[PDB]
């Protein structure tokens, strides 16, 4: 049984960013991983689903080039040219990451964990025991999929991991879910020419967001050309002699049922949710608390119920974000193994871009959950809408929304909510603003930079 | 004798901000303009000059595509096409402002105002005579050339103005000047295929910003191509056959003085600087205080030395900006018509973007400053260099750079300074936080963006 000061399970970004904090700090880390290094976000998620965005946004970009003065640019997007360069680059990042380890002294366990029997918490992984007083469990999660039970032929559709398989563009293609990863793969397939269907269970995609982002999200998205299948769900899958046939039901409200079938489909992606990877961990033997999804249950400083072990990240379930997981896995560590007792992620504020066409850019707040808090009366909010100035010279368009929701007398700045060209890069520094307790006052004292979309923020009125 | 609140000489930026308010706090208000309203901004500056960026930015991505998956972009770029676009937007705004001037009661006097040899100051706008209590001087400014008794043929070049008239694409361009002006005309002409040439006086563009800004930004225009001739000034200009001929004189340090010929030139654009339009003012008639380039002279407030008249913008020759004349001219309005006594721009952490390729955002001190300011003892800076993930498929590269200033124990953030693709949209909130007095336990307690460039600010060490 080997020992260490820390043993951390998962090597994606939570798990990684955690043992190299703790290493920093003088302990003996080892980190435990059965896949690839990096995890989802290098692997199946953010960075591959960047690559494929900037793609998609050169597409949007090549159709305004006429406008612009040139010869207007003529064809076939090559998908497995990017690909292999995308995959590429992937290669490149596991590579990296794989030598920041070493460069650490971390001792990387390649295989699958499981908790023992033991008394003292120990895994086993390949036959070998190991043990630490402080174990990290950051096995992230998966993608749902339907059991063939609740919907037939449910398994010839992909997720999220086989988008990043395909070799060829999907001439046809529809998701199913209304969540950002539903929404990013739809704005991407649509703008490289696949002819896209979303199909959502309500009349709005991101309803969680605020109702602003929801509604204007929603009619981008039909402005760009993917079709909104409202009210509809899928109720069974068939492999036809070319491509599949989805069979779906839509169930406007204040009408009656209708049964459609999506014949000729190329593509049948399901980003309807994800699971925490849990399931194989035999957490049941040291008898660690998770919820009925699986999720293991911790508190503020991402404590499970038994001492010395800890879990961070998407297997938590909660704020499924790559810089969320390795901020709670530094913090961690920082409490850990420099004695910093207070040292915790604080889960208010949290910024989120969804890349979409136009990228959304959200942090705080929405305008319904300030109305909850702080009550109606309390509750103050600016918005603007306008066209950015990059259009005034194109025939298609699109727009810019921005929203800021204040709170008391003093118009704390509570949420700021966006779509626009530009607001990927542009909600880093309002997030400071906003961490900091910014009120309106404060963004109204600051000068505008002109000619930008940012400077619509400091001059709402 | 007209009698109003406020006569306001000039209707750009400054001017018609100014007014706008004033007559929302109740003030019987006139601007008197001689040309466009909308001013510099809108005819000859920020706005046309942003869609010539926009423009010189599709160029750029056009050479990504084909790496991008697409077929290669074959064309040339046709100049008239966007500069009939650019027009019919500029014609638009100009439009727009005076519809705003009407909604607003504010009378336009068209026409030269002169200050008149009157007691009691007063102005004189063709043969008829104005007068208020409170008058505000803002005039903006012009470009500077030089005289043909220091440069003989200097009359051939042009100035920004010119080019704002050019109807075709110059094949041979030679810009002239190392400030934010002439680093954005030379990017832009090279972009659009005009061979390019800047030429400056020492080794670096851009000399007053942080020095790891002129540094990278010299290296980024010679990596796109742009010519810097280096330690060298204009002799002569002379008119050929085919075009104009330059002599320029070449001086490194440690070396002898080198005359050269620069032939075959279509284009020369002077951009040495802006000189003030305070001239034909007839401000002597009132004693009113200048400097020796014209600028009025004003205190914190804005006022000159003659009670009842105020100056705001390019004419004080302070912080040449859109934003800071809007700023100012509001502040000033709500210190007259709502007696906030204390009402005044702060021009301290006034942010910039430098629209070059890529651009560039700076607010706040240089690193030389703060150590001027603080003592080295006291000044820490951060910084980061890397190729954005937008690169990470294409044969074509460029860099971001980012740099921190901080100052004392406690590390508060007295300095942005950067350079890289979406700089100019990034820097808006970054800058709220700076004017709040952020440090960098704020910044660093900021949740990242992943995957963005902006995450680099926050993640910085
Ligand atoms: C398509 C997609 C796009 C996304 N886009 C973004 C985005 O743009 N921005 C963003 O912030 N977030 C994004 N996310 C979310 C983000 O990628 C995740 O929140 C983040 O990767 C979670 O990190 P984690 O450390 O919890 O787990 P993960 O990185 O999944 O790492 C878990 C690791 O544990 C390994 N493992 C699991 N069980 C075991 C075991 N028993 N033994 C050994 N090893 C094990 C797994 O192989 C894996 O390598 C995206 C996600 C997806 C799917
Ligand atoms: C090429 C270029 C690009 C620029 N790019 C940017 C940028 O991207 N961002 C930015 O923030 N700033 C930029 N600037 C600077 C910005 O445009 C100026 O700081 C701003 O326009 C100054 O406004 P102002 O109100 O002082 O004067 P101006 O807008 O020049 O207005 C002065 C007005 O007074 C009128 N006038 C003058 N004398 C008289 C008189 N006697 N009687 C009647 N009317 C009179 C003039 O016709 C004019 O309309 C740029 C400037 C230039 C030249």
């Amino acid at each position: 049984v080997a020992s260490y000061d820390y043993l951390v399970i998962g090597g994606g970004s939570g798990g990684l960013a955690s043992a190299r904090r703790a290493a920093e700090l003088g302990a003996r880390a080892a980190v435990v991983e059965s896949h690839k290094l990096g995890g989802t976000c290098v692997n199946v998620g953010c960075v591959p689903k960047k690559v494929m965005w900037n793609t998609a946004v050169h597409s949007e970009f090549m159709h305004d080039h006429a406008d612009y003065g040139f010869p207007s640019c003529e064809g076939k997007f090559n998908w497995r040219v990017i690909k292999e360069k995308r995959d590429a680059y992937v290669s490149r990042l596991n590579a990296i990451y794989q030598n920041n380890l070493t460069k650490s002294h971390i001792e990387i366990i390649r295989g699958h964990a499981a908790f023992t029997s033991d008394p003292k918490p120990t895994i086993e992984v390949s036959g070998k025991k190991y043990t630490a007083p402080h174990i990290l469990i950051a096995t992230g999660g998966m993608p749902s999929t339907p059991h063939e039970s609740q919907i037939p032929g449910a398994s010839l559709g992909i997720t999220s991991d086989g988008f990043f398989q395909l070799e060829e563009l999907p001439g046809r293609s529809v998701i199913v879910g209304a969540g950002y990863i539903a929404v990013e793969m739809a704005g991407i397939l649509s703008a490289l020419g696949s002819k896209t269907s979303l199909m959502i269970r309500h009349d709005k995609v991101l309803r969680s967001f605020d109702s602003m982002i929801s509604t204007n999200c929603t009619e981008e998205l039909e402005n760009a050309g993917v079709e909104v299948l409202k009210f509809s769900q899928v109720k069974e899958v068939k492999k036809t002699l070319s491509g599949l046939e989805v069979s779906m039901v839509t169930a406007v409200p204040g009408r009656l049922p209708v049964m459609t079938m999506i014949p000729d489909v190329d593509c049948l992606l399901w980003a309807i949710g994800r699971v925490p990877n849990t399931k194989d961990l035999s957490l049941n033997k040291l008898g660690i608390q998770t919820d009925d999804k699986g999720h293991i249950i911790v508190d503020e400083f991402q404590n499970t119920n038994v001492k010395g072990i800890y879990a961070v990240g998407d297997v938590c379930g909660k704020a499924l974000l790559t810089p969320v997981a390795i901020a709670a896995g530094r913090k961690l560590a920082h409490r850990l193994f420099e004695y910093k007792e207070d040292s915790k992620l604080d889960y208010n504020n949290i910024p989120t871009v969804v890349f979409s066409h136009p990228p959304i850019g959200t942090v705080g707040l929405t305008e319904d959950e300030a109305i909850h808090k702080y009550g109606i009366e309390n509750v103050k909010t600016y918005s603007t809408s306008f066209t950015p100035m990059y259009h005034a010279v194109t025939k298609r368009k699109t727009k810019c929304v921005m929203k800021m929701v204040c709170a008391n007398k003093e118009e704390k700045v509570v949420g700021i909510h966006m779509q626009g060209l530009g607001c990927d890069e542009m909600l880093q520094g309002f997030a400071v603003a906003v961490k900091m307790g910014a009120t309106k006052a404060d963004f109204d004292n600051t000068v505008a930079i002109h000619p930008t979309s940012s400077e619509e923020l400091v001059t709402l009125r």
